[PDB]
């Protein structure tokens, strides 16, 4: 055609679609596909027209066009706060792609080196303070996220850190940054100019935690001078990158690409964790559970790197297809600064474009029975899988979050079994930002493995 994506007609004045799709995201999306016939349309959030690239073959128009033509920038205005001014995403374009770039090298499995026990000793450490009885009933889903924070910040922090902002007190932290966040400001941006009582906390956290840093810098620079230590982390690594002007990161902008990694690796890993381990220990999956038993049957108390990354190949598959049935991202969103073809139409300048993990991943062609959770299972069309996005944006903590999954599942199943104490694998809960399984469905026995 080259006009527009079809229009799903608002039935529902200034408020758009937005109420049908927080009743139900999936049934809401593919109803509109149906009902326009096109797996690209637009529907309307609050007066914003919102363009879902919805046919998995056509997600290459959504993740592979420059920052330019499109932009996460506004997308991510309401972070600013958290992040920082000029920091990620409100840095310009190029800036911006070093930041990321600088933490990306951060993450890579050439830093993974002491990783493994590093994760094995906090999983450890935790089962053995809480779930230290011969069964006993738990939360799964907060007990995997007090896991991930314990374990991210034995990996990424060296001790001096951790005896001035303990993981404890760091989700503390964090939390009260995350408290504050208005997604609602995406499509309402009048928000971000308004005093709140949000800002005022926000902005407290994020200057505690900058002084914390700050200190922690000023104290190396001393064990410098007695070659008492020589930490290598993610602060050193951040502290010692250059920009190609030739300048330093400022502590702003350290604290805030910390900020930004604390913040993106922590919800998304827990709820990876959790997924899978209720998939596993769900009866109709015993075939699965027994796979990933054979797979570390063999495996050393103490595991290594070798073992993790190159001989857990089912309990990766595990994690993926966790992923794959439930994203915990639904909607990967970007500013269209430019006309760009998507399909057959023309997506115009100043809509949103957004491509729905959710969406593709329940395209029946793709991913057949998609709420069958199958981690055999390998895609049918080309990159429909988008859990961890693609392109230009595509995730650079996925080795180190899936890194920690694999870990857990190998280091929980060799000491324990459980039990789900429902019939059913939980249900997703999509009120939050980031999507996991209801939380109050989530309570598991565990059984010593004596
Ligand atoms: C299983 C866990 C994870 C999932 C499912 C996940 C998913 C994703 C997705 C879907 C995107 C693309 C976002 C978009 O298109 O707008 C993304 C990007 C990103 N992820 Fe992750 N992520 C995970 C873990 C992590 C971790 C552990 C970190 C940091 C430690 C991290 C840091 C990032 C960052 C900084 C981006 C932005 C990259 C850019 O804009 O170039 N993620 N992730
Ligand atoms: O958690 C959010 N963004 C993270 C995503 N992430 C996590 C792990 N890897 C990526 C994030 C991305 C990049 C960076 Cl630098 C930092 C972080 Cl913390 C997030 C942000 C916004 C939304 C969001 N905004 N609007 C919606 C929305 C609107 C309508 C319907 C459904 C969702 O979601 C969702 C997740």
């Amino acid at each position: 055609k080259g006009k527009l994506p079809p229009v799903y007609p608002v039935t529902v004045p200034i408020l758009g679609h937005i109420i049908q799709f927080g009743k139900s995201p999936l049934g809401f999306m593919q109803e509109c596909k149906r009902q326009l016939k096109s797996g690209i349309f637009t529907i309307n959030i609050v007066g914003k027209r919102v363009t879902i690239v919805g046919d998995p073959h056509e997600h290459s128009r959504f993740f592979l066009p420059r920052n330019e033509v499109l932009s996460p920038r506004e997308v991510y205005s309401f972070m600013v706060p958290v992040f920082g001014e000029g920091v990620a995403y409100a840095a310009p374009y190029p800036r911006m792609r070093e930041q990321l770039n600088f933490l990306a090298e951060e993450l890579t499995i050439a830093k993974f080196q002491n990783f493994v026990p590093a994760i094995q000793h906090e999983v450890r450490k935790f089962m053995a303070a809480n779930w230290d009885k011969d069964e006993g009933e738990i939360n799964l889903l907060e007990d995997c996220s007090t896991m991930i924070i314990n374990t991210a910040c034995q990996c990424l922090f060296g001790e001096d850190l951790r005896k001035r902002l303990d993981a404890r007190r760091f989700a503390q932290l964090l939390a009260k940054m995350e408290s504050s966040l208005i997604p609602a400001a995406v499509f309402l941006p009048i928000l971000l100019k308004l005093p709140l009582p949000q800002s005022a906390r926000c902005h407290e956290a994020r200057t505690e935690l900058q002084k914390i840093l700050s200190e922690i810098i000023i104290a190396r620079k001393e064990e410098e001078v007695n070659k008492d230590s020589s930490t290598s982390d993610l602060l050193s690594g951040l502290l010692s990158a250059v920009y190609r002007d030739g300048t330093p990161m400022s502590l702003h902008e350290v604290c805030g690409m910390i900020v930004a990694a604390m913040f993106a690796g922590q919800h998304t890993s827990s709820i990876t964790t959790t997924w899978s381990m209720l998939h596993l220990m769900h009866p109709a999956n015993v075939k699965h559970l027994e796979a990933l038993r054979k797979e570390i049957e063999e495996f050393p108390a103490q595991l290594n790197y070798n073992n993790v990354m190159d001989e857990m190949p089912f309990a990766e598959r595990c994690a993926r297809e966790s992923i794959r049935r439930d994203p915990p991202l639904l909607m990967l969103m970007r500013k269209v600064m430019a006309d760009v073809k998507v399909g057959s139409y023309v997506v115009p300048k100043g809509d949103i474009i957004a491509c729905s993990p959710l969406l593709s991943h329940h395209d029946e062609e793709a991913f057949p029975e998609p709420r069958r959770w199958d981690p055999e299972r390998d895609e049918k069309v080309e990159g429909a899988f988008i859990g961890f996005g693609a392109g230009v944006h595509k995730c650079i903590g996925q080795k180190f979050g899936l890194l920690q999954v694999k870990t857990i599942l190998a280091t929980a199943f060799r000491s324990y079994d459980f039990q789900l104490l429902r019939d059913e694998v939980p249900d997703p809960d999509y009120h939050t930002m980031v999507v996991g399984p209801t939380a109050s469905q989530c309570r598991v026995k565990y059984i010593r493995r004596k």
